[PDB]
């Protein structure tokens, strides 16, 4: 199993957390660890037939899987972390789609755009509230059902990425803060985090 | 004179170049050199009355100036580098506007958005093209007149900035390239640059 992406988190960290959580081994190929990233990328697209000329690409054998979102749903169904019912499969999928929304906003805010304030003070809190509510409904902390699913990992990864840029706003959201801390303490993810 | 902004280039670097080219000493207040950049900024918005709560703001005496573009045009008139005729003052302005459009596109391209290769392949070459044609119409040192204007500093800032994230494609644009080395060598500029 080989994962191809740039030497960064971005859209590939969630897949790496899945592999870690589940503990399945693989080769983490990162473009630009030493060389120029774009040349390494430009040359990967030659030697490899990609659907949409974009990474991440997860290679299992001679099989090429593309599109991060599609890749995690696949891994999740195959390894039972997508929920145990029609309905719950849907709810996980639903919150995951929610995570993409705000995660994008996040990656679309920066100094030059003078965008940082309205995100930090408006979009971020609003959305953290949406997640609290979902935790409140399902009331050890899981978003869906009674066992862990990729939605729990995606939410976690979301805030973990946000905090690398901005201060930890989770003070006002106790359940979201707890959930975040809980999955970060899971022995398997905890080891990965420390080795990053 | 006090220039306020975050400890970054962003939209304040052009103003810092103007001050360097003209050898004007001022104070470069950079939020974050001490504590939470957002803390100082938040306190800054309390002590100073900003029109739109955005930085940079330039404080000359007791008056505060607020919009980076409006500030550069202001400084340029006051120090004669805005051109020496109506048409030329207009051209500098036009070139400057074009620089903003692509400078924004640049600061709006990241790994997550999978914006990058399309910027380097479609956008950048198309724009470098326009600037080459422009310098051609003025036949290897200036965009407007026989003298230096803020348009020149704006185009050089632009590429010096792009060059800290992406390659250096100026090869296929000879006048653009000569233009940028030309101003990168101006005594005052080479000095500021080496001390950044």
């Amino acid at each position: 199993i080989v994962l191809y992406y740039f030497d960064a988190r971005g859209k590939a960290e969630l897949i790496r957390l899945i592999f870690a959580y589940l503990g399945i081994e693989y080769t983490d190929k990162r473009f630009g660890v030493n060389g120029d990233a774009f040349v390494e990328f430009k040359n990967f697209k030659k030697e490899k037939d990609t659907p949409f000329e974009q990474v991440p690409i997860l290679q299992i054998g001679d099989l090429i899987l593309a599109q991060s979102q599609a890749i995690v749903r696949y891994l999740s169904k195959k390894y039972n972390i997508c929920g145990e019912s029609e309905l719950n499969e849907f709810y996980a999928d639903m919150i995951f789609c929610g995570v993409q929304d705000i995660h994008y906003k996040f990656n679309n805010t920066n100094l030059f755009k003078q965008n940082e304030t309205t995100f930090l003070n408006e979009d971020l809190p609003k959305w953290s509230g949406y997640f609290e509510k979902l935790l409140k409904k399902n009331h050890k902390y899981y978003f869906v059902g009674n066992n862990l699913t990729y939605a729990d990992l995606a939410v976690f990864n979301l805030y973990d990425d946000i905090e690398t840029k901005y201060p930890s706003s989770l003070k006002n959201f106790p359940l979201l803060k707890a959930h975040n801390e809980f999955i970060s303490n899971l022995p398997n993810i905890k080891n990965y985090i420390t080795n990053r």
